[PDB]
């Protein structure tokens, strides 16, 4: 129920869930086929790149 973001990304464009190369995100929603809704290290649910993140849990 998590993913490892092997790509950095800290900004604020489309509310995309930011992260740092080698981060973990808890994916709970996977509507799109690349941008899934996962949580950050604070629970903040946002858009996470499946191509930039791996499947962990």
């Amino acid at each position: 129920c998590y993913v490892r973001a092997l790509f950095d990304f800290n900004g604020n464009d489309e509310e995309d869930l930011p992260f740092k190369k080698g981060d973990i995100l808890r994916i709970r929603d996977k509507p799109e086929e690349q941008w899934w809704n996962a949580e950050d290290s604070e629970g903040k649910r946002g858009m996470i790149p499946v191509p930039y993140v791996e499947k962990y849990g």
